[PDB]
């Protein structure tokens, strides 16, 4: 009780008055006094350390759009493709024109097209959110969290809005059944920005597609297929919007160039009414959305799994395309390669990592199956291909399973200050810091040593709900002479899931995203 | 007279079983044509079951 | 244990079971359709059976689970033993994974329901 | 004074009751549980009895 430290209320209202005028992006000039013997310390000069780091801005979740590891006809896509082509032939008659996969493929292409368009919606809808208290916001966030040239967007807010609504109308002419619960997902995921707390001065997370998908018509060998090219994103130039459109252009030029294409849409319309197709609402220069505080989404994160488990290493990713088997089964399963940050070709003396049996943390005492399902699929599993490996080789791996979005890497930003510096543009640098999910005791934020695995700058704790950090300890450091692992993260009601269990659930969850039981249940004689 | 088979083997076989029925180019378009013939009410389908469902010898 | 071979009934002439059904079946379908021909009658009827036989398996699985909990004090064979010999199913494995197995089943039921 | 030795019923068979009972219990626990086989039937039963005998002292 505060009443304890003051006589009358009125008197208290006067002795504790402290200003919280230290805006978001400004530096936290906190000080630590020091005392040592100058002749025994390498080069440290003063004996007073004034801070110059602002509270962390937030974190960028670079994800790979996913349909859920697909290897058998049982998996998500293949199944949906099935009931879909059905519902369509249902209303049609006569000669066959296109195979089932070739159709379903087209649909996805359209979905992934909207993915891009949506991130663009996000881009504009948020171009006007300003909240005095947080200087990061307006701009900075776009630059780092979304990877979008704010100045360019702000300066052309008019034309960009228009070019958008144009898209919305033009894409509306590309059939797409509004029943696919998967849409609702990606839509929500890349349409907002989430807060780690009900406070604006708090840090915030954002999801960002690391790429897109164009349709690649039946060449001569590979039957029709869906190609994936990378967003040139991670630590490069913070892309202007004209690049996001010029890509969408390319994206539909693909979906459209297929001889069968059009006649497909028609057949689709004949199946579901205009009321059965998705379409986004147009927006005005004034539309402004707000950061949101979704507990569930945070939880999804805290639990998730980072593919690039430790930024100290060099990661790769191939075979991300979506093909169709000789027997009409839709296939997708990304494979990658883990190598050392020095000899980009070998692994040498470094150690590859991926977690199997992982933790699951509930922020509710009595959790329930319902909450489990939701708080999961954001976490995935990686399996190594080879039994064991050599210093001269590469570490090969397949992705056994995962959720709707595959978390590739995660970066948290904060700008460091330095008033009085030559170039004005550089008195405030917005530096990033890699977030590694798996690490080791006695690790340093310098790749250089520690078997190739770096630790995380303790900054990260600023992110309430940050994903679980798993630290490995040699039998040496452990109090039980046996080596195990230490857990990091705000635990409340934790529990463990098997690599096997996770596989199960995702292999299932995704199936749901692309299926509707209601669909083939009301068709009469 | 061999090993008393686990269920995962009965599913892993069914998997294979429908992968077959499904891989035919004509396949799908067949189903559609079927639905257009008999209503959803004209097709077989089994009811789902719960962990507690227990049948009795008859 | 009655080890049986699923049968459609010895078929040598067009008169026999399958051939006949295949006939009236493809009919009832073309009835509601129109235009270009896409698949022959047999190729169709064949598909159907394949689906039936698929359910055969699924069903024996239903049996497997639906009976995983029958216990009648008086008969120690039941619970387990019977599965092992009469049904040829690893009881311990099923009992231990009753949850996931139930689910994987219902999944099938929904997915196969999309096979006319 | 009746000095008795706590008994579970002379059992030496995959069928001698006590084991039956074990499988029985185990099934009900694992019943609607989604985790993975982390311990066989007896492993569990064993634990329970341990608790029981503890009470016999208390």
């Amino acid at each position: 009780d505060w009443s304890w430290y003051a006589p009358s209320e009125l008197v208290a209202k006067q002795i504790a008055n402290v200003p919280f005028n230290v805006l978001a992006g400004t530096p936290i000039k906190a000080s630590v006094h020091l005392r040592y013997d100058p002749s025994l310390v390498s080069g440290l000069k003063d004996q007073l350390f004034v801070g110059n780091n602002a509270s962390i801005m937030g974190a960028r979740l670079l994800y790979l759009p996913s349909f859920g590891i697909s290897t058998t006809v049982l998996d998500g896509l293949s199944m949906a493709a099935n009931q879909l082509y059905a519902y369509v032939r249902k209303s049609n008659s006569g000669a066959k024109v296109y195979e089932a996969p070739d159709l379903m493929m087209t649909v996805l292409a359209i979905q992934e097209a909207y993915r891009v368009l949506f991130e663009i919606r996000r881009a504009i809808t948020f171009a006007n959110y300003w909240n005095f208290w947080n200087k990061y916001l307006p701009k900075q966030v776009f630059e780092q969290l979304l990877a979008i040239d704010f100045d360019d967007l702000m300066s052309n807010k008019a034309n960009y809005c228009a070019q958008f609504n144009l898209m919305a109308q033009k894409i509306n002419t590309f059939a797409l059944p509004k029943y696919f619960k998967s849409i609702l997902r990606m839509a929500y995921v890349s349409s907002n920005i989430f807060m780690d707390s009900d406070a604006v001065t708090g840090q915030m997370y954002a999801f960002v597609s690391s790429g897109y998908y164009r349709y690649s018509a039946t060449t001569s060998e590979s039957g029709t297929s869906l190609v994936y090219r990378d967003w040139p994103v991670g630590a490069a130039m913070p892309r202007k919007l004209n690049r996001l459109f010029t890509v969408l252009r390319e994206l539909l030029d693909a979906i459209y160039g297929d001889a069968d294409a059009q006649t497909m849409f028609g057949d689709i319309y004949k199946a579901f009414g205009s009321d059965g197709l998705y379409s986004i609402a147009e927006i005005s220069v004034d539309e402004t959305s707000t950061p949101v505080f979704d507990v569930d989404i945070l939880a999804q994160i805290e639990n998730c799994t980072i593919l690039e488990a430790n930024a100290g290493l060099a990661w790769t990713l191939d075979s991300c395309n979506v093909t169709q088997s000789k027997g009409q089964v839709l296939l997708w399963q990304p494979t990658g390669t883990i190598t050392s940050s020095d000899n980009t070709e070998h692994i040498a003396g470094d150690i590859a990592v991926a977690l199997g049996d992982r933790v699951l943390n509930s922020h509710i005492m009595e959790p329930q199956y319902s909450d489990v399902l939701e708080w999961t699929r954001l976490m995935a599993t990686i399996e190594f291909d080879k039994a064991s490996v050599t210093s001269s080789e590469k570490v090969t791996f397949k992705v056994t399973s995962c959720g709707a979005e595959l978390i590739r890497n995660v970066l948290y930003f904060k700008n460091v200050w330095n008033d009085a510096a030559e170039d004005a543009s550089q008195r405030v640098i917005t530096y990033f810091s890699h977030f590694s999910q798996i690490t080791v005791t006695n690790a340093t934020d310098d790749p250089t040593s520690a078997y190739g695995l770096m630790s995380n700058t303790l900054d990260f704790t600023q992110l309430d709900w940050h994903p679980i950090i798993y630290v490995t300890e040699t039998s040496v450091h452990n109090v039980a002479n046996l080596n195990s692992i230490l857990i990091g993260g705000d635990l409340k009601r934790p529990t463990v899931i098997t690599t096997d269990v996770v596989k199960r659930i995702n292999s299932a969850a995704n199936y749901a995203l692309y299926y509707s039981a209601n669909l083939l249940s009301n068709i009469s004689t």
